[PDB]
């Protein structure tokens, strides 16, 4: 039937993405539950022509830029500071989807060898 | 008199502060816009010790975690699915402050040997 095939399909996109090393961490998208079998569905756009839809939720850093920025202010401080002092540091209060689906954006990325070379080495 | 003592000492916080490298990009954070000298101000709390407080704006990644799983998520099928297709990605839509300024998150962080070598590496 048309849905048992559709559902094959989900599951052939599934056993290809679920493998892919994370970025950052020593696990797959599958272990980190970034992606899971229901995340995917297929359909038929035109004769053997499919669509696949994904849906995934991201790992974030263990730690973020912002954050090891902040780091380093405090750290550089506590450090080189002639005098004693107590600090406060805050955050200033002064398209994903854009950047991995748009054509041009995509290419744009795998065009920088720097990350090009880490989609490739997830992916392998 | 006390304001010129304070606008002395934030200078003093700033010329620290500017030449700290970014984690990720190869430039300071003056040069950034990170911080800048009106970001810095500094009171006295009590007699000879002093209170800091920093305002910065965080650089943001060339390239996000979440685009980069994007990215490898549709490098993979294009390459390797084997019927012909289009692919919609989507981010799932099913506390920096404190990371940075409470001791013990400050200091779980810097024992950590992996962020100890990127932010002393950062301020040095």
């Amino acid at each position: 039937s048309n849905a048992r095939i559709m559902e094959e399909k989900a599951l052939e996109v599934y056993d290809l993405i679920r493998t892919i090393r994370d970025p950052e961490k020593p696990n797959t998208l599958e272990e980190l539950e970034v992606v899971s079998e229901s995340c995917v569905e297929v359909q038929e756009i035109n004769e053997e022509e499919y669509l696949v839809i994904i849906r995934f939720t991201p790992t974030v850093p263990h730690c973020s830029l912002a954050t090891l920025i902040g780091l380093c202010l405090r750290v550089k401080l506590q450090r080189c500071l002639p005098f004693k002092h107590k600090l406060e540091i805050y955050i200033s209060e002064g398209d994903i989807n854009k950047q991995i689906n748009d054509k041009e954006r995509v290419a744009a990325a795998m065009e920088n060898p720097n990350l090009r070379e880490i989609v490739e080495q997830c992916v392998l």
